[PDB]
């Protein structure tokens, strides 16, 4: 990262394939699918872990990931960055997919398969 990231425009790009090289730090991350679109932004204390977990669970969004590591452990900074990040894509394309919404949390509970409501 260059400095304290606010927007995606200040964020570096990492391929999801090289999950080993993803920073195991605290910050915000933006998941870009194969077509390079932002469909999932999230904040985590460990980006690498979270990224590697949900991307192997649902590899549809496997394209690239932009990670914003902020050395300041402030929750508002994390959430603020998250906000500018989601807003960049809201403004330019308008994408707000179910993954970022509190609906079916595929990204929060990964590979465990227990969304308890059988059909």
């Amino acid at each position: 990262m260059a400095s304290a990231v606010k927007s995606l425009t200040e964020t570096e790009l990492l391929p999801i394939t090289e999950a080993d090289s993803i920073p195991s730090a605290s910050g915000v991350y933006a998941v870009y699918d194969k077509s390079d679109e932002l469909q999932f932004v999230g904040i985590s204390r460990n980006i690498a872990a979270s990224v590697s977990a949900h991307l192997k669970s649902v590899p549809e969004l496997c394209g690239s990931v932009k990670v914003g590591i902020v050395e300041e452990p402030d929750k508002a900074v994390l959430t603020q960055a998250w906000k500018l990040w989601i807003e960049e894509h809201i403004k330019v394309t308008g994408k707000v997919p179910p993954g970022n919404k509190s609906g079916n949390n595929t990204f929060v509970k990964v590979t465990l398969e227990h969304h308890h409501h059988h059909h």
